[PDB]
């Protein structure tokens, strides 16, 4: 599924991501935009053999099991394919664990390089919410 911008904002807010660990909703929408272009089916391979999955590009080295990232963790206790669902529940629940693990949203490289410090509230402009 390719979410619309306000559609994703609403879903993220409903699932409790707005101001989760102090990160306002626009931060999360911006992160999803540049991680996946709002596409729940996005996958990308990393150089260490891991893969990033879904709307928030969650990485199999740490967070989910894909069966082909040897020596990795599965800290969200979920198959990585569950992070590709049209329903973002699993991705949000896992993202909450990620952003709580010490580095905040710096876990998302696209957030750090493209969202951090910018006018992220613009990402929810026009949305009812
Ligand atoms: C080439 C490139 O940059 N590719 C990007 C992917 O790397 C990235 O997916 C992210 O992958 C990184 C690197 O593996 C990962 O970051 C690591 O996360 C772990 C777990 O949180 C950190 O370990 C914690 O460190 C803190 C602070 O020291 C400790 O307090 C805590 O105890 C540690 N936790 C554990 C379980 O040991 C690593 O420090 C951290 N490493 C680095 C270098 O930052 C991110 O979590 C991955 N992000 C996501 C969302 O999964 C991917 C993101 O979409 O983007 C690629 O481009
Ligand atoms: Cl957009
Ligand atoms: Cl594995
Ligand atoms: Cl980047
Ligand atoms: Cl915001
Ligand atoms: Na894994």
């Amino acid at each position: 599924k390719v979410f619309g911008r306000c559609e994703l904002a609403a879903a993220m807010k409903r699932h409790g991501l707005d101001n989760y660990r102090g990160y306002s909703l626009g931060n999360w929408v911006c992160a999803a935009k540049f991680e996946s272009n709002f596409n729940t089916q996005a996958t990308n391979r990393n150089t260490d053999g891991s893969t990033d999955y879904g709307i928030l590009q969650i990485n199999s080295r740490w967070w989910c099991n894909d069966g082909r990232t040897p020596g990795s963790r599965n800290l969200c206790n979920i198959p990585c394919s569950a992070l590709l669902s049209s329903d973002i529940t699993a991705s949000v629940n896992c993202a909450k664990k990620i952003v709580s693990d010490g580095n905040g949203m710096n876990a998302w490289v696209a957030w750090r390089n493209r969202c951090k410090g910018t006018d992220v509230q613009a990402w929810i402009r026009g949305c009812r919410l």
